[PDB]
């Protein structure tokens, strides 16, 4: 069957809204958090598609996605997807999947950031099933090179421009020291830092990330505005600030067709943005299951019945 944007229409009419408000709430006390919810939306359909396979906790027989490498340590507010799903049970039992949840939540943390808004496809039903390993061999890092990073996007199908306007999602949150580390001092093996990151931002972040310093500590992805969901993130590397190896690839790669694409929604934020929900429409779409398929999760951390 076919995703549909008017799924709840006749049985949940209110569930945008109760997302946006639960998240505009959780928002007042973590400024991060909407940052958190759409990368949970992007691992989860990464990985067996938008199945909400990323929310189930270990079991005897589920071995739980969140310690595959991508999420351990890192991928953050399971809490209040839960509570996102509380306030949605409270007002339409038995009705919102959870994978419906991630997709809802995704729109609204972008718009309550400043970002664009979307017309949200839904639909989509809950996994029985986590698939630790595939989220290990199919959610790209950000030490990748710009090749396999595009074959990773194709692999669930996405093209460059997907991977690119996409890409924009670190024009807010944060990351920790480990995941850019390489670039400050010996970066592959070549005894210097990546020189097409800024000497200035260089100097800033070999401080906050020492050697035998702690890698987790965290910054910003967006130095410019960090909270904020505009075209922020393409300026910065414009002038070699951007923060991931990932990031910066996209405008440094000399002959590469994503220069442009980084050029056109660094000069124009409407560009940008309708691509960015053009983009999130197309990830969403990604290996649904629906009708018999999957179940709706009453508890996104546990299949039916257990
Ligand atoms: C293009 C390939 C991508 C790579 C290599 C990548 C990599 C990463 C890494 C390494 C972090 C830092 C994790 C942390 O240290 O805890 C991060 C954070 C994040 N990513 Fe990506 N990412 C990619 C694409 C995307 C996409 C497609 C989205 C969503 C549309 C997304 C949304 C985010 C957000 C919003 C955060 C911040 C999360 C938070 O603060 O809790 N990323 N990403
Ligand atoms: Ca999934
Ligand atoms: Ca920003
Ligand atoms: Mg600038």
């Amino acid at each position: 069957m076919q995703l549909n944007a008017t799924f709840y229409s006749g049985t949940c009419p209110n569930a945008s809204a109760i997302v946006r408000s639960t998240i505009q709430q959780a928002l007042q006390s973590d400024t991060r958090i909407g940052a958190s919810l759409i990368r949970l939306h992007f691992h989860d359909c990464f990985v067996n598609g938008c199945d909400a396979s990323i929310l189930l906790d270990d079991t005897g027989s589920i071995q739980s996605e969140k310690n595959a490498g991508p999420n351990v340590n890192s991928a953050r507010g399971f809490n209040v997807v839960d509570n996102i799903k509380t306030a949605l049970e409270n007002a339409c039992p038995g009705v919102v999947s959870c994978s419906d949840v991630l997709a809802l939540a995704s729109e609204a943390s972008v718009s309550l950031a400043g970002g664009p808004s979307w017309t949200v496809l839904l639909g989509r039903r809950d996994s029985l099933t986590a698939n630790l390993a595939g989220a290990n061999s199919s959610i790209p890092s950000p030490i990748e090179s710009l090749s396999n990073i595009t074959f990773k996007f194709s692999a669930v199908g996405l093209n460059t421009n997907d991977l690119v306007a996409l890409s924009g999602a670190h024009t807010f949150g944060r990351a920790r020291c480990g995941v850019f580390n390489n670039r400050l001092f010996n970066f592959s093996g070549t005894g210097n830092p990546d020189p097409t990151l800024n000497s200035t931002l260089l100097s800033t972040l070999q401080q906050l990330c020492p050697q035998n310093g702690s890698a987790s500590t965290i910054t910003n992805l967006d130095l410019s505005t960090p909270d904020a969901f505009d075209n922020n993130y393409f300026a910065n590397l414009q002038s070699n600030d951007g923060l991931l190896q990932s990031d910066q690839e996209l405008f440094s790669t000399t002959g590469s067709s994503t220069i442009a694409i980084v050029t056109s929604f660094a000069s124009n934020q409407t560009l940008f943005f309708q691509a960015f929900a053009q983009s999130m429409i197309n990830m969403g779409n990604i290996s649904p299951l629906t009708g018999s398929n999957g179940e709706i999760r009453l508890d996104c951390k546990k299949v039916n019945g257990s």
